[PDB]
C-alpha cells in the first residue's frame, strides 16, 4: 500500500461519505477508472464545500496541475486530493475549463437570488453538474467526441434536477428555492406556504412538470448509452437508474418537504440485478 494508494483511499472515503448512490455504482468500475472517479469526485466535493479563501487555494492547485502536470507542487488546499487529481491528469485528458466553471458557480452562489426563468435554472444545473459530467467523459469513454460530452453533460444536468426535486424541503430551510419565479407564478405556488401547510395540487403539478423534464433527459441519455466504454455503460446506467428511482420515492412519501427520501441499498442491488441481466 503506497503513498498514492493512500490518497485514492481518502478520495474514496469522501465519496462514500457524501454520495451513497454514486459510490455504490462507480465502485463497480475496473480499478483504474474507479480511482479516477474517486479523485474527480473528491475535488468537486471540496469545491462545493469551500465556504472565501479555501476556494481560491483549490483554484490555484488546479491551475498549477494544468500548466505543470509533471512537476512537484506544494498544494495550498487538500494535498491528498490534489495529488490524486494530478496522478489522474498525467494519464488522462482532463477538461480544466469545466472545473473553473464549477468554481465560478460556487462563487456566484454566494449572491444567490432566485431564478426568474427556467433558463437561468438550467444554466445553474450546467454549472454544478453538467461540468462534472464533462470532466468524467474521458474516464468513461475510450473515444471522446462532441456526442460523448453532450450525453455526459445532459446526464449530469438531469441528476442535478432530480437532486433539486428531492431536496425541496431542506433547500427552503437553508433559504434556497430552485424552482423558477416564472414557473412558481404560472402554477400559483408559494414554497413557504407549502412547507407550512403541506402538499397541494398546484405543487404536485409544478413538481411533476420538472420531474417529466428530468425523465425525458434520462431517457435520451439511455438511448445514447453507447457513447461510453463497454465496462462503464452498465455502471452509468445503474447510477442514473438509481438516481431516477429517487423520483418514485418522492411520490411515495407524498412529495414531503420535511424529510430526505432515499433509495435503500436493497433496492440498489435489485436495480443492479436488472441492468446486469440486460447485459
Ligand atoms: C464526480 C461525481 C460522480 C460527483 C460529483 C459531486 C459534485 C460535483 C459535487 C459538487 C456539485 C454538486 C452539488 C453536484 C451534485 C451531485 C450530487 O452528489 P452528492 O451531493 O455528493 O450526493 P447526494 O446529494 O446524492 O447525497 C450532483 C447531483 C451532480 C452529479 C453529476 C454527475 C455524477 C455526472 C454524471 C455523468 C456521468 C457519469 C457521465
Ligand atoms: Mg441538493
Ligand atoms: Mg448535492
Amino acid at each position: 500500500m503506497t503513498m498514492m494508494d493512500m490518497n485514492f483511499k481518502y478520495c474514496h472515503k469522501i465519496m462514500k461519505k457524501h454520495s451513497k448512490s454514486f459510490s455504490y455504482a462507480f465502485d463497480l468500475l475496473p480499478e483504474d477508472q474507479r480511482k479516477a472517479v474517486w479523485a474527480i469526485y473528491a475535488v468537486c466535493r471540496k469545491i462545493d464545500d469551500s465556504i472565501i479563501q479555501f476556494l481560491n487555494q483549490i483554484k490555484e492547485d488546479i491551475q498549477s496541475i494544468e500548466k505543470y502536470p509533471y512537476e512537484y507542487h506544494h498544494f495550498q488546499s487538500d494535498r491528498r486530493i490534489m495529488m490524486a487529481l494530478q496522478h489522474v491528469a498525467q494519464h488522462k485528458n482532463i477538461a480544466f475549463q469545466s472545473f473553473y466553471n464549477l468554481i465560478d458557480t460556487v462563487y456566484k452562489d454566494q449572491h444567490f437570488t432566485m431564478f426568474e426563468t427556467d433558463a437561468e435554472l438550467f444554466g445553474a444545473c450546467y454549472g454544478v453538474a453538467g461540468t462534472v459530467g464533462e470532466v468524467l467523459t474521458p474516464i468513461l469513454s475510450d473515444h471522446e467526441t462532441h456526442q460523448t460530452y453532450d450525453v455526459a453533460r445532459r446526464l449530469g444536468e438531469s441528476l442535478q434536477l432530480i437532486n433539486i426535486l428531492r431536496d425541496v424541503g431542506e433547500d427552503f430551510e437553508n433559504e434556497r428555492i430552485y424552482f423558477s419565479k416564472q414557473r412558481l407564478k404560472q402554477y400559483e405556488v408559494d414554497i413557504a406556504e407549502v412547507y407550512q401547510n403541506g402538499v397541494n395540487n398546484h405543487y404536485i403539478d409544478l413538481w411533476e412538470y420538472y420531474a417529466a423534464i428530468a425523465e425525458k433527459d434520462f431517457r435520451d441519455v439511455m438511448d445514447q448509452i453507447k457513447v461510453f466504454s463497454i465496462e462503464a455503460q452498465p455502471i452509468i446506467e445503474l447510477a442514473a437508474r438509481i438516481y431516477i428511482e429517487i423520483l418514485d420515492e418522492v411520490r411515495q412519501a407524498n412529495y414531503t418537504l420535511h424529510e430526505r427520501v432515499f433509495v435503500e441499498k436493497r433496492k440498489k442491488a435489485k436495480l443492479f440485478h436488472e441492468i446486469n441481466s440486460k447485459y
